[PDB]
């Protein structure tokens, strides 16, 4: 299975370029002087045209506009990529506007489009925005702090099955749920400050967790439950979603361990499916997944 990352504007190629240091990597920019700083190996510049002559004061609806316009270019960078990451990274700038292109296009070429959120927002306006804008176009969303970004090349492959796992829940609307936000590491949101992107019912919070060697079950699962909206939202939720998934090593009694802690976190009345995977490519490490729904 063939990964892609793609970054997107000023942000974004920061964010290709701290990770370049099994993935190919792409760096999308209105900014052709940012685009020389790139470190990917296959880039590509939007919206020459549209971008003639421009100056200062480049707004979220450049860039959209410059992505529709360099699109046969985004689709031949794309082509073949079964998974896509596609970031925008921090800072503002045309690539707010460019990255849900950018995710839109990879979803119509048929990738499972993630989209990586690192910039700080909040709901309760202009970084905002373009959080939203993302989460239309995009199979999946997930906030992760910026710090803790490598995790997702790191990882990517654990973090694969999770949003495998994401895109079958959403699209079978699985205990009803119709609008999905996943979360690793420890996150500044607040559920106020999400529901307001998210719909009025049948929302959901996604947590993940990876681990590996002693104790690697029960760490995953705790780690899954840690961040503050998982933790605040786990213990007035209706029902709950689990999936651990391992490779050979993993045996049911092990799986069971991490489903204990995640049982426990929950309330006594909660609705909860609990999966459990065995899959070879996976080899030492553990996923779990836990999506929290009816608040």
């Amino acid at each position: 299975a063939t990964l892609k990352v793609i970054g997107v504007g000023g942000g974004g190629n920061n964010a290709v370029n701290r990770m370049i240091d099994n993935v190919e990597f792409i760096a999308i920019n209105t900014d052709g002087q940012a685009l020389n700083l790139s470190k990917a190996e296959s880039k590509i510049q939007i919206g020459e045209k549209l971008t003639r002559g421009l100056g200062a004061g480049a707004n979220p609806e450049i860039g959209k506009k410059a992505a529709e316009e360099s699109r046969e270019q985004i689709e031949d960078a794309i082509q073949g990529a079964d998974m896509v990451f596609v970031t925008s990274g921090m800072g503002g700038g045309t690539g707010t506007g460019a990255a849900p292109v950018v995710a839109k296009i990879a979803k119509e070429m048929g990738a499972l489009t993630v989209g990586v959120v690192t910039r700080p927002f909040s709901f309760e306006t202009q970084a905002a925005a373009g959080v939203e804008a993302m989460k239309a176009a995009v199979d999946t969303l997930i906030v992760i702090p910026n710090d803790r970004l490598l995790d997702i090349v790191d990882k990517s492959t654990p973090m694969m099955e999770a949003f495998k796992e994401a895109d079958n829940v959403l699209r079978q609307g699985v205990q009803g749920i119709s609008d999905l936000i996943a979360v690793s590491g420890e996150v500044n949101l607040d559920f106020a400050d999400v529901k307001t992107i998210m719909s009025n019912q049948g929302s959901a919070l996604m947590g993940i967790g990876v681990s590996s060697g002693e104790n690697r079950a029960v760490e995953a699962a705790k780690k899954a439950i840690s961040s503050p909206l998982l933790e605040t939202s786990i213990v007035g939720a209706q029902g709950v979603l689990m999936n651990i998934t391992g490779g050979e090593s993993l045996s049911l009694f092990e799986a069971q361990e991490a489903a204990d802690i995640v049982q426990d976190a929950a309330d006594e009345d909660v609705n909860m499916i609990f999966g459990t995977v065995i899959n070879p490519e996976l080899q030492d490490e553990i996923v779990v997944t836990v999506i929290a729904t009816g608040f």
